């Protein structure tokens, strides 16, 4: 589509409609592009003397990119809540995307005045990889995103990656791309761009929690048929020889009984706690924390395998990395205080996974014999074994949809760490940049490279239109589930709301997982 | 197809093509074959005192058989470069089997003199199983394959199995294989044997290395929206107050950033360097190496998990066992030095495995306290986890195409350690014998067996046809990759090439990952 | 543009165009920290080997 200059090249839509098997959410926001990096492409490199864990190297683009992969994007609270209280599962079937109402201003500084005026002729240039040729930024968990409230302006984010390193030195294999070496639309003033992708077939999310625990799993009126030993000594009266017996397990003993299945597996966490006063004294946030170890650089494993945060009535506890963290409104960047942080809680996973803060069991160490008495040892860290049940780490409303699988010769259980849909072929990257404007060339030839160019941004209409698919929620429960609810109470700002001054605000994290299905 | 004595039965082909979709492989050569144990079964067993590990219990056969499993043999130096440059994938499709030119020699030795004979109207028979009803042999990276320069002519080598066994006692379940069982081809001269096969789908082979790393896979010019714990204490000047803190990762510190995937599991190993003044002066060849335990014995784990063998600049480094280790040309078999053999490099696996000789992670051992300080522990054998990653070891120039796996109730990841492709019905096992000729029985009638038969040989050609699928690189990098190339630099003799004396010799392992792909 | 194809019986390798693996400050035929494309070297196209 082309139209003229004073013709408008799309409308807005932003909308929700639920046809009770399919969601389809549209959701529309204003973007402003700048100029990065003066028209040119950089290397970037750790700084000076940081530490070996910190070392990279790198490129820095021109080009800008759109990143609609947080949820509140496309959900509105409320929004939210039919799909989370009236639904198990939901997964993304095909999305369609659509660039509109592209306007070029070039900027003027003389002095102090700032003229703002229409370049008319001036392009922008787009295209989507689809063919999975670049490295894959999105599900990194960056910045950047569409605003979670429709009536906010975004800055598009600029575009960059990361190679091979030794140190901040690069290594031969480090590949460099030059984003202008591939097929764009060009863009003019009356131009839109379009592109629509379908989602491969994914498991749904479960949005659903137990009410049942992989420990209690069976009636406890009847007795098994099955022994184990009660005991291991009977008293003679002068001693307690060395006797063995066995007992059917029932209701008086319910953790001994024969059970056929595991919990999830478990790679253990730092336990601190929300009340200043219970946390010791002394900086173990990097020395006390759990890592993992490539290449002689060791790294931080944030999000963990999915465990619940802490057992009954821990509520005060979280694990020290292994929960996602969200800001509140308004949150500086480092060293910001505990109030002002938003942490998730997992606890709904307490039946299917071990809790991140302790240990998956305990084993034996030795043989045993008459003369020495038998030993045991803690398992911190269990990897799979056959038999294991567990449940993935929950979406919440501002997490990651979805992220792409690495193109690798195996990978067990795809689903990703901060949660959401793992996609082998993600929707595609979309990139976007002003195109270079040169200035005033000089009379005589130059072979040199042009240093000067016309400074100017461009703004538009993005448009992002997905189609959701939905499992109903059909159950025999008798008694009410639990619901998210706003609380009934009065308030100075209703939540979820703009206050006085116009600053929207997401009080609390919502997570999907409130209906319950039995185990 | 059966000709006269005068007529050939088969024509040479050697032979590489290539289609561009598909490169089709042929090689042939000479084999001679002798006669085994005097035609009989033997059983074989552990010597004497042989150590509670070394026992085995199996037995020895007449049969001769057919391996073509190293890759060497179908492929030539340059057909692996034209490969081995250009692809990120292969997998073979199905191939062809053809045996020719039989002929059987008799050979009389009398006092010094031993006069060779044709004997025309002796046979011999040939059986593929193709049921997979015996003990399948191949894989093991045995000696014995088709030799690498098609100039060369090979003996066939014997054929035995191993069962069950208690010490070097058999065990009640332990099986016995009469290879005169199965229905077989009887060839006189003038006969040929042939059969094609079609191997069962299996995932590509990938060629590739990664241009990123696990660690470093998100833009550094954008924070990511989620916090870590930056700090756990203040300073109050006097004394430092516990009071935890958070902070938005970002290019500043990378190590602590969110990351959605893991590195592959581990199984430690020992490291020990190439220059003999590091390493420690003991025997720890085996009280030191990592090993498994089945049934009472321990056996060292040689080819291990597929692991990165050393950190950046770690070159003089590698682990006790985790590598495959070449012999060079004319090599002993036994207590030969560091210079003889050929040892394979994995490092270009550092992306997405962890290094061979150092531990996974850190992992939290206990619940800290105010009055406790927080503690870590090291672990050094991880199992599989949900989200994790990993590469499969590298197939090289000489190493086994293929392997069996073997049929169990479940298997996981079927790969095989030793690399190549994992086959559930793998090519089937060609087993070929000199059919016996009693020699001048008695005029009177014995029920005995005969002890006498003449002594011959047989010899001829074999042909193999493999096809290959191959899986063409189209990137957008920039810069030139890397290649296999022999240096340009003068020599006394060129590499992969007969010396003065006829030997054929390679002098390098050549690896097949080269060209990168991004993570 | 056409290309003429290698159909050649050489056993052993040829002698390729390969980057350095070595590690460097900069990667060849790439911008630099101030963004400047640079070639380090000249490349010429004969590589592949026919008899005479």
């Amino acid at each position: 589509g082309a139209d003229g200059v004073g013709n408008s090249s799309g409308n807005w839509h932003c909308d929700s409609t639920w046809m009770g098997d399919r969601v389809i959410t549209t959701s529309t926001r204003t973007w402003a592009l700048p100029t990065y990096n003066n028209h040119l492409y950089k290397q970037i490199s750790s700084q000076s003397g940081a530490s070996n864990d910190n070392h990279y190297f790198g490129y820095s683009t021109p080009w800008g990119y759109f990143d609609f992969n947080r949820f509140h994007c496309h959900f509105s609270p409320r929004d939210w809540q039919r799909l989370i209280n009236n639904n198990w599962g939901f997964r993304p079937k095909r999305l369609n995307f659509k660039l509109f109402n592209i306007q070029v201003k070039e900027v003027t500084q003389n002095d102090g005045t700032t003229t703002i005026a229409n370049n008319l002729t001036s392009t922008v240039q787009v295209f989507t990889d689809s063919e999975y040729q670049l490295p894959y930024v999105l599900g990194s968990a960056h910045q950047g995103c569409l605003p979670p409230f429709p009536a906010d302006v975004f800055m598009v984010p600029q575009y960059g990656y990361l190679t091979l390193n030794n140190g901040s030195q690069a290594v031969g294999r480090s590949s460099f791309y030059c984003l202008e070496y591939f097929p764009s639309q060009m863009l003019r003033t009356g131009n839109n761009f379009t592109f629509s992708y379908t989602f491969e077939d994914v498991p749904f999310h479960s949005s659903y929690a137990h009410s049942q625990s992989l420990d209690r799993l069976m009636n406890p009126l009847i007795d098994q048929y099955l022994y184990y030993l009660s005991r291991t000594n009977t008293p003679s009266g002068t001693t307690t020889q060395s006797r063995l017996q066995f007992s059917q397990a029932g209701a008086s003993d319910i953790r001994d009984q024969s059970r056929n299945w595991l919990p999830g597996p478990c790679y253990r966490q730092q336990r601190v706690s929300k009340t200043s006063a219970d946390n010791n004294n002394s900086e173990y946030s990097w020395t006390g924390a759990t890592k993992y170890h490539l290449n002689g650089r060791d790294s931080l494993v944030n999000p963990g395998p999915a465990m619940a945060s802490h057992k009954d009535d821990e509520e005060k506890f979280f694990p020290q990395s292994g929960v996602l963290i969200f800001g509140k409104q308004g949150s500086e960047k480092t060293n910001v205080d505990i109030e002002k942080v938003m942490i998730t809680d997992e606890e709904e996973i307490r039946t299917t996974n071990p809790v991140a803060t302790e240990q998956y069991g305990s084993v034996s160490t030795n043989l045993q014999r008459g003369n020495r008495q038998a030993a045991t040892a803690d398992v911190n860290t269990q990897g799979v074994l056959p038999g294991m049940v567990w449940q993935d780490r929950d979406v919440y409303l501002q997490g990651p949809i979805w992220a792409k699988i690495p193109h690798t010769d195996g990978h067990f259980h795809p689903s990703p760490l901060m949660g959401g849909f793992g996609l082998k072929h993600p929707p595609p990257q979309i990139l976007i940049k002003n195109t270079p404007v040169p200035a005033n060339p000089s009379t005589t030839f130059s072979a040199a490279k042009f240093a000067s160019f016309i400074t100017q941004y461009s703004t538009g209409q993005v448009s992002v239109e997905i189609e959701w698919e939905l499992q109903k929620e059909n159950s025999k429960r008798w008694n009410p589930e639990i619901q998210y609810t706003s609380n009934y109470n009065k308030s100075v700002n209703v939540d979820f709301t703009v206050d006085t001054n116009g600053v929207y605000s997401e009080p609390r994290p919502i997570g999907t997982r409130y209906l319950t299905r039995n185990l």
